This record gives C-alpha cells, structure tokens and sequence, in this order.
C-alpha cells in the first residue's frame, strides 16, 4: 500500500514525493490531477501526470472536454487513470494567478469526498498561486475519506509540517 506517510489527522496523511513517482510505486484506486477547467496537462502535476501517460490521458481529456465542455473551478471529473492509476480523479482547484475565487478551494477538496481513498496533491498550491499551508488547512478541514497527499517540494513539506 502508501509507505512513508506522516500521519496528520485521522484521514489526511502526508509524504514529501512525486506524485507521478507514488502512482507509478502504489498503483492507488484513485490519483488526483491538478486539473484546470480545460484539462489541458501543460505544467505542474497535471502536466508530469500526463507525461507518464505518454500524453493517453491528455487524448482521453481532449475527448472528454469535445463531448462535455469545460469543467467548472471547483469541480471534477473521473477517467482513466492509465498506467498510473485506476482512475484519475481530475479536480479544478482556483487558479489565485488568473483571480479564480479561493473560497472555491473548499468546493475542489469536496470532490475527494466521493472516494474511499486517494493519492493526491495540495490543490491550487505550486503554479496555482495558492499559500499551500491554507491548501492543507482546507484540505483537513474538508476531506473526511482517505487522502494520502504528495508534496514534492522538500522545502515546502518540511513548513508544512512543522506549522501544523
Ligand atoms: C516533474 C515532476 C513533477 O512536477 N512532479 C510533481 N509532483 C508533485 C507532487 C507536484 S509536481
């Protein structure tokens, strides 16, 4: 299963990882993206994602987006997970960058809600513009299911320890 996880509520662990590298180890049920509202997987996670797919994941969202239409910010959408996962679980947290409305950060996390376990993200923190330490504070204060979150930048998972 997740090994090396720092226990910091009942339901949210934490490891400082690469996410694409803690998909590719465990295989979850459920990796979450960090999506925007035109599941194009340029940068960040959603971009590593979708380079360890060998860009699958960006056809299949290109073919989702061409039937559906955009998601909204604080919303979400399941498909594939590919070689990385069961299922990706793609969730639109605000972009703070583009003025997107933080208080929409809670209606992103609310999205893991629908499923019993996950690996995933701080969402709307990184090229997001979001301070991750809010990100977690929101996440605890939301998820109820079992989140296993991967923060990449070691600098980072250490403030975000130590200021819990
Ligand atoms: C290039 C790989 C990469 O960006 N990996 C990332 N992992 C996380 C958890 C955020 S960004």
């Amino acid at each position: 299963s997740f090994s090396g996880y720092l226990k910091l509520t009942d339901n949210v662990y934490i490891k400082n990882a690469d996410i694409v590298e803690e998909a590719k180890k465990v295989k979850p049920t459920v990796v979450v993206n960090a999506a925007n509202v035109y599941l194009k997987h340029g940068g960040g996670v959603a971009g590593a994602l979708n380079k360890a797919t060998n860009n699958a994941m960006q056809v299949e969202s290109d073919d989702y987006i061409a039937t559906n239409g955009p998601l909204k910010v604080g919303g979400s959408c399941v498909l594939s997970g590919h070689n990385l996962a069961k299922h990706c679980l793609h969730v639109v947290g605000p972009n703070v960058n583009k003025g997107e409305d933080i208080q929409l950060l809670k209606s992103a996390y609310e999205n893991f809600n629908q499923h019993e376990v996950l690996l995933a993200p701080l969402l709307s923190a990184g090229i997001f513009g979001a301070d991750p330490i809010h990100s977690l504070r929101v996440c605890v204060d939301t998820v109820r299911t079992n989140v296993y979150l991967a923060v990449f930048d070691k600098n980072l998972y250490d403030k975000l320890v130590s200021s819990f």
